Order: structure tokens, then C-alpha cells, then sequence
């Protein structure tokens, strides 16, 4: 049939057909967002997106025809890629100074957009340097950041992951022993590795007392143990009454912690058989309403794309305002309510997207 600008009516898995397309897109959407070039950036992401969801690999510009998210500047570049088999365009950003730089102190948690521009106009170059020079000052998070940036760096596998999930339902079902935990993110729609782990929490018969303590108990209870390298705990902005807003920000979320945990390597169960028996893991912990965990599971799956085209497309296609915690109809003026994703899906009149084929 005819392929959809909207992601979240696309199905896109892990097989990728077009990857040498889709990196040099991802490369070039990444300089725009490090340089805050809104407008750019998301063109290249959309782009690149609708590429991933390709079942067979481009070879010439004729198999282009039809697609749509393919502007004038996009085309040029696949043009480019057919001929060299490389993105000359990709190729200039990844020996661009700025780009190198931003990107290096971005991999360090902590460091954001800001902070990397500080250290690249001071002259900064390296992460040694910046580590060395004893007159630079660094935030709680960044020192956490650059003391386990060996094993932060090291990817996440599925083994690690898991074991990360045991600790989080040993330490949830100690204050709540009928609280719901589910692994989100990239983990969920399949992917073999991440940055970091994910999870959605929630209890059906807890007291909106109880929800709101259950993360510092558990990040207590890991305190005492000493698994607690690194803790944030961010209360929740979200209000039961209030509409999803025009996407006006992000400020609206569900409580959450931003933590760095000890894991020990014998909780590992994989097919490999030491020196510093454990490795610092990063993950974020999300408590939700009982009422609301199909929104937040359904925002928290991702991937970032899948999020962005469901939330307008409800917008422009079905005058509806969708958020990690409600889904609001302006014509009958009602919130609409889920229990599962699929109801949501429903709702949105969208075929439901099984969560590998959310990889957008
Ligand atoms: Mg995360
Ligand atoms: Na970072």
C-alpha cells in the first residue's frame, strides 16, 4: 500500500535494510541537535526513520519514488550514498572538531549541551584534561559520571539487564509486594544492547502515599547495602485533571530516579565464564497511578520517534492531545481511558504496533 509520514502506522523492526543510509542520517541529525538546529534535525530523523522501516535496501533513486520524509537535501544525500557507497556530508561531521568534541563529553553522565560548549570554547579537547585541570568544577552527577565512565561507557547486554531487573523486584516487592515491574525502553522492543536500563512501576492497591515512597525506600534499601553509587529523585509534575499540553515541554512526568547501581557480576547469568567483581549500571526507575500504566508503558517504550509521530498524529489526525499520562479528546471533550496500549491504540483508530516494531 502507501507508506505512512507517521511512524507509529509503520511497523519497523530490527532488521534494518538500509543502514548505510540510516547512520550517515543519524550522524547528521545528531550535529543538528548537538548545534540546536530544531528544524534540521528533525527532518533528518524522520528521514532516516522511514528508511529503517524498509523492507528490501535502496540501489538506485528510483526506489526512492513514493516515499515520503524524503525532502530535496535528504534525496541529495541518499544520491551520494548509491554512488560512493558513503555520505561525504557524514563523512565531514564526523572529522568536524565541534562534533567530536560535544559528542566526547556528552558520553559522560552529567555533561549536557551546556556544559560541553563551556569545555569545548575553554580549549578542551580531551576527557583527560578535563578530569586533570585543577581549577574546573564539577556537578554531583558529572563526578559520578567520570568515576565509573569505563563501565557507563561499556553497552548494556540482555544478561545485564535481567539481573538489573531481579534487584528492582527483590527490593519493589519488600514495601509492595503486589507492585507490577516492567523493563521499558529500547530492552522491550527488542534490542540486544542499551546505554542504560529502564522500568515502569506500579501498584493496584497502593495509597497515593505509599506509590510516592516506594523509590526512596527502595534507593534507601540499596543505600545500606551499598549498591547506591549515584541517586535523583525527581517528584512527579503530573496532575490528574490537567490535559497533555501542546508539547510546550517535557516538565511533565511521572515521579522518577536517575540511578547508577552495583552490579555484581555472579547475579550475571551469561554464556560468559574477573578483576573487580561488578559493573556500575545506569537506570531510571518510573512510579505511576495503577490507572494511568498504559500511557506511561506506552511513552516509555519508545522508541523516541514512535513517541514523537503518535503524540501528532493525534494532534493533526484525530484532534486529540496524547501524554505519558492521559489521552484528551477536544471534540467530546473527555479523557479517554486504557488499560492496555492496544485500547489506546483503539482509541487513536491506529493498528496496534507491537513493541519490536516500534523501532522507529
Ligand atoms: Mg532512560
Ligand atoms: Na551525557
Amino acid at each position: 500500500k502507501k507508506i505512512s509520514q507517521y511512524a507509529c502506522q509503520r511497523r519497523t523492526t530490527l532488521n534494518n535494510y538500509n543502514q548505510l543510509f540510516t547512520d550517515a542520517l543519524d550522524i547528521l541529525a545528531e550535529n543538528d541537535e548537538l548545534r540546536e538546529n530544531e528544524g534540521s534535525c528533525l527532518a533528518f530523523m524522520r528521514a532516516s526513520s522511514v528508511l529503517k522501516s524498509l523492507p528490501f535496501p535502496i540501489t538506485s533513486m528510483k526506489d526512492t519514488e513514493g516515499i515520503p520524509c524524503l525532502g530535496d537535501k535528504v534525496k541529495s544525500i541518499i544520491e551520494g550514498i548509491i554512488e560512493d557507497g558513503e555520505s561525504s556530508e557524514a563523512k565531514a561531521v564526523l572529522n568536524d572538531e565541534r562534533y567530536k568534541s560535544f559528542k566526547l563529553f556528552t558520553s559522560v553522565f552529567g555533561v549536557g549541551l551546556k556544559t560541553a560548549e563551556k569545555w569545548f570554547r575553554m580549549g578542551f579537547r580531551t576527557l583527560s584534561k578535563i578530569q586533570s585541570d585543577k581549577s574546573l568544577r564539577f556537578t554531583q552527577m558529572q563526578k559520578a559520571g567520570f568515576l565509573y565512565y569505563e563501565d557507563l561507557v561499556s553497552c548494556v547486554n540482555r544478561p545485564e539487564a535481567e539481573a538489573v531487573s531481579m534487584l528492582v523486584k527483590e527490593a519493589v516487592v519488600t514495601f509492595l509486594p503486589d507492585a507490577l515491574v516492567t523493563m521499558t525502553g529500547g530492552f522491550r522492543r527488542g534490542k540486544m544492547t542499551g546505554h542504560d536500563v529502564d522500568f515502569l512501576i506500579t501498584s493496584p492497591e497502593a495509597t497515593e502515599d505509599e506509590e510516592q515512597q516506594l523509590l526512596h525506600k527502595v534507593t534507601d534499601f540499596w543505600k545500606q547495602q551499598g549498591l547506591l553509587l549515584y541517586c535523583d529523585i525527581l517528584e512527579s509534575t503530573f496532575e490528574k485533571f490537567k490535559q497533555p499540553s501542546r508539547k510546550v515541554d517535557a516538565l511533565d512526568h511521572f515521579q522518577k530516579c536517575f540511578l547508577i547501581l552495583k552490579l555484581d557480576h555472579g547475579r550475571v547469568h551469561s554464556e560468559k565464564s574477573e578483576g573487580k567483581g561488578w559493573k556500575a549500571i545506569r537506570v531510571d526507575l518510573v512510579m505511576c497511578p495503577y490507572d494511568r500504566r498504559a500511557f506511561a508503558l506506552l511513552g516509555w517504550t519508545g522508541s523516541r520517534q514512535f513517541e514523537r509521530d503518535l503524540r501528532r498524529y493525534a494532534t493533526h489526525e484525530r484532534k486529540m492531545m496524547l501524554d505519558n499520562h492521559a489521552l484528551y479528546d477536544r471534540t467530546k471533550r473527555v479523557f479517554l481511558e486504557a488499560e492496555s496500549e492496544e485500547e489506546i491504540f483503539a482509541h487513536l483508530g491506529l493498528d496496534y504496533i507491537e513493541p519490536w516494531e516500534r523501532n522507529a
